Protein backbone atom coordinates (compact mmCIF):
# COMPACT_ATOMS: atom_id res chain seq x y z
CA UNK A 1 0.00 0.00 0.00
CA UNK A 2 1.09 3.51 0.11
CA UNK A 3 -0.88 5.22 3.23
CA UNK A 4 2.34 5.38 5.20
CA UNK A 5 2.35 9.13 4.06
CA UNK A 6 -0.86 9.65 6.61
CA UNK A 7 1.26 8.49 9.41
CA UNK A 8 -0.25 9.65 12.89
CA UNK A 9 1.36 9.92 16.29
CA UNK A 10 -1.20 8.16 18.14
CA UNK A 11 -0.64 8.35 22.19
CA UNK A 12 -2.94 5.98 24.48
CA UNK A 13 -5.45 7.71 27.41
CA UNK A 14 -4.90 5.99 30.96
CA UNK A 15 -7.79 7.42 32.06
CA UNK A 16 -9.96 4.70 29.61
CA UNK A 17 -7.88 2.10 30.33
CA UNK A 18 -9.12 -1.24 32.15
CA UNK A 19 -7.86 -0.66 35.37
CA UNK A 20 -5.69 -4.16 35.38
CA UNK A 21 -3.71 -2.30 32.43
CA UNK A 22 0.35 -1.17 32.40
CA UNK A 23 0.58 2.13 30.19
CA UNK A 24 3.92 2.77 29.73
CA UNK A 25 5.89 6.20 30.51
CA UNK A 26 5.88 7.33 26.72
CA UNK A 27 2.04 6.25 26.51
CA UNK A 28 3.13 3.96 23.34
CA UNK A 29 2.66 0.26 25.23
CA UNK A 30 0.23 -1.20 26.88
CA UNK A 31 -0.05 -5.10 28.59
CA UNK A 32 -1.93 -6.59 31.23
CA UNK A 33 -0.86 -6.71 34.83
CA UNK A 34 -1.61 -9.53 36.70
CA UNK A 35 -3.64 -7.41 39.73
CA UNK A 36 -5.27 -4.61 39.96
CA UNK A 37 -2.96 -1.22 38.70
CA UNK A 38 -4.38 0.86 42.07
CA UNK A 39 -6.40 3.28 39.82
CA UNK A 40 -9.66 4.84 40.99
CA UNK A 41 -12.78 3.99 38.95
CA UNK A 42 -14.42 6.12 36.43
CA UNK A 43 -16.75 6.27 33.74
CA UNK A 44 -14.32 6.01 30.86
CA UNK A 45 -12.84 2.87 31.54
CA UNK A 46 -13.16 -0.25 30.25
CA UNK A 47 -14.59 -2.68 32.94
CA UNK A 48 -15.29 -5.98 31.89
CA UNK A 49 -12.13 -6.81 28.85
CA UNK A 50 -8.33 -5.44 29.00
CA UNK A 51 -8.92 -2.55 26.29
CA UNK A 52 -7.80 0.82 25.87
CA UNK A 53 -8.66 4.28 23.59
CA UNK A 54 -5.87 6.14 21.92
CA UNK A 55 -6.20 9.93 22.79
CA UNK A 56 -6.10 11.15 19.44
CA UNK A 57 -9.84 11.57 18.10
CA UNK A 58 -10.68 12.09 14.53
CA UNK A 59 -13.59 13.66 12.46
CA UNK A 60 -11.90 13.95 8.83
CA UNK A 61 -9.32 13.28 6.94
CA UNK A 62 -6.76 9.97 6.03
CA UNK A 63 -4.66 8.57 9.12
CA UNK A 64 -2.36 5.51 9.57
CA UNK A 65 -0.29 3.77 12.13
CA UNK A 66 1.31 0.44 12.92
CA UNK A 67 0.78 -1.67 15.50
CA UNK A 68 3.13 -4.48 17.00
CA UNK A 69 1.74 -7.62 18.58
CA UNK A 70 5.18 -10.01 18.83
CA UNK A 71 4.04 -13.25 20.57
CA UNK A 72 0.96 -12.64 21.88
CA UNK A 73 -1.94 -14.80 21.26
CA UNK A 74 -5.22 -12.62 21.50
CA UNK A 75 -6.08 -9.27 20.64
CA UNK A 76 -8.25 -6.53 19.61
CA UNK A 77 -7.51 -3.57 17.37
CA UNK A 78 -8.82 -1.42 15.01
CA UNK A 79 -11.27 1.88 15.84
CA UNK A 80 -14.26 3.25 17.57
CA UNK A 81 -16.54 5.86 18.23
CA UNK A 82 -15.92 7.92 21.08
CA UNK A 83 -19.43 6.73 22.49
CA UNK A 84 -19.29 3.71 22.66
CA UNK A 85 -20.29 1.51 25.79
CA UNK A 86 -17.51 1.42 28.61
CA UNK A 87 -19.37 -0.98 31.04
CA UNK A 88 -20.41 -4.38 31.08
CA UNK A 89 -20.61 -7.04 28.14
CA UNK A 90 -21.03 -6.28 24.46
CA UNK A 91 -19.88 -7.89 20.71
CA UNK A 92 -17.12 -5.36 18.72
CA UNK A 93 -19.18 -4.80 15.99
CA UNK A 94 -20.24 -1.77 13.52
CA UNK A 95 -23.78 -1.38 14.93
CA UNK A 96 -21.85 -1.13 18.50
CA UNK A 97 -19.55 1.64 17.35
CA UNK A 98 -16.39 -0.97 16.29
CA UNK A 99 -14.39 -1.67 13.52
CA UNK A 100 -11.65 -4.02 14.16
CA UNK A 101 -10.37 -7.47 13.78
CA UNK A 102 -8.95 -9.91 16.17
CA UNK A 103 -6.78 -13.25 17.03
CA UNK A 104 -8.31 -15.61 18.93
CA UNK A 105 -7.30 -19.16 19.21
CA UNK A 106 -5.13 -19.52 16.44
CA UNK A 107 -7.57 -17.43 14.14
CA UNK A 108 -7.82 -14.00 12.36
CA UNK A 109 -11.21 -12.63 11.95
CA UNK A 110 -12.79 -9.43 11.10
CA UNK A 111 -15.67 -7.97 13.91
CA UNK A 112 -18.45 -7.90 11.59
CA UNK A 113 -21.91 -9.09 12.56
CA UNK A 114 -21.38 -12.59 12.57
CA UNK A 115 -17.39 -12.40 12.00
CA UNK A 116 -15.68 -12.92 9.14
CA UNK A 117 -12.95 -15.07 8.74
CA UNK A 118 -9.87 -13.66 7.31
CA UNK A 119 -6.98 -15.44 5.19
CA UNK A 120 -3.98 -15.06 6.77
CA UNK A 121 -0.73 -17.09 5.36
CA UNK A 122 2.38 -15.14 7.45
CA UNK A 123 1.14 -14.11 10.62
CA UNK A 124 1.65 -10.72 10.91
CA UNK A 125 4.35 -9.56 13.80
CA UNK A 126 2.96 -5.65 13.23
CA UNK A 127 -0.50 -4.64 11.98
CA UNK A 128 -1.17 -1.27 10.18
CA UNK A 129 -4.53 0.39 10.25
CA UNK A 130 -5.85 2.93 7.66
CA UNK A 131 -8.85 5.31 8.19
CA UNK A 132 -10.28 7.24 5.75
CA UNK A 133 -12.86 9.56 7.30
CA UNK A 134 -14.92 10.97 4.12
CA UNK A 135 -14.86 7.81 2.16
CA UNK A 136 -16.14 5.24 5.48
CA UNK A 137 -13.37 3.14 5.17
CA UNK A 138 -11.13 1.15 7.29
CA UNK A 139 -8.46 -0.54 6.46
CA UNK A 140 -6.13 -3.57 7.96
CA UNK A 141 -2.50 -4.34 6.30
CA UNK A 142 0.26 -6.83 7.34
CA UNK A 143 3.25 -5.21 7.43
CA UNK A 144 5.59 -9.31 8.42
CA UNK A 145 3.82 -9.65 4.33
CA UNK A 146 5.10 -6.78 2.27
CA UNK A 147 1.81 -4.64 3.62
CA UNK A 148 -0.63 -7.56 1.79
CA UNK A 149 -4.45 -6.17 3.00
CA UNK A 150 -6.02 -8.00 5.51
CA UNK A 151 -9.11 -6.74 5.43
CA UNK A 152 -11.52 -3.54 4.13
CA UNK A 153 -14.33 -2.36 5.95
CA UNK A 154 -16.52 -0.09 3.62
CA UNK A 155 -19.94 1.88 3.97
CA UNK A 156 -18.48 2.69 7.26
CA UNK A 157 -21.58 4.83 9.25
CA UNK A 158 -19.01 6.08 11.85
CA UNK A 159 -21.48 8.84 13.23
CA UNK A 160 -19.10 10.69 15.53
CA UNK A 161 -15.45 10.74 16.24
CA UNK A 162 -13.09 8.24 16.14
CA UNK A 163 -10.64 6.64 18.48
CA UNK A 164 -7.87 4.49 17.99
CA UNK A 165 -9.20 1.16 19.98
CA UNK A 166 -6.77 -1.65 21.69
CA UNK A 167 -7.39 -4.59 23.57
CA UNK A 168 -4.55 -6.36 25.14
CA UNK A 169 -6.87 -9.72 25.93
CA UNK A 170 -6.66 -11.50 28.67
CA UNK A 171 -3.59 -14.17 29.83
CA UNK A 172 -5.24 -17.10 31.23
CA UNK A 173 -3.61 -19.35 29.40
CA UNK A 174 0.14 -17.96 30.50
CA UNK A 175 1.18 -16.97 26.97
CA UNK A 176 -0.30 -13.79 26.55
CA UNK A 177 1.37 -11.34 28.43
CA UNK A 178 3.29 -9.75 25.79
CA UNK A 179 2.36 -5.79 25.36
CA UNK A 180 0.85 -3.96 22.02
CA UNK A 181 3.21 -1.06 20.99
CA UNK A 182 2.53 1.49 18.46
CA UNK A 183 5.84 1.13 16.38
CA UNK A 184 7.52 4.77 15.52
CA UNK A 185 6.83 6.51 11.59
C1 LIG B 1 -4.08 -12.10 34.01
S1 LIG B 1 -5.75 -12.67 33.58
O1 LIG B 1 -6.04 -12.40 32.17
O2 LIG B 1 -5.90 -14.12 33.71
N1 LIG B 1 -6.83 -11.86 34.61
C2 LIG B 1 -8.25 -12.14 34.50
C3 LIG B 1 -9.03 -11.24 35.44
C4 LIG B 1 -10.43 -11.72 35.45
C5 LIG B 1 -11.23 -10.88 36.43
N2 LIG B 1 -11.22 -9.46 36.01
C6 LIG B 1 -9.88 -8.88 35.73
C7 LIG B 1 -8.93 -9.82 35.01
Amino acid sequence: HHHHHHMVHITLDRNTANSWLIISKDRRQVRMGDTHQNVSDNKERFSNYPMVLGAQRFSSGKMYWEVDVTQKEAWDLGVCRDSVQRKGQFSLSPENGFWTIWLWQDSYEAGTSPQTTLHIQVPPCQIGIFVDYEAGVVSFYNITDHGSLIYTFSECVFAGPLRPFFNVGFNYSGGNAAPLKLCPL
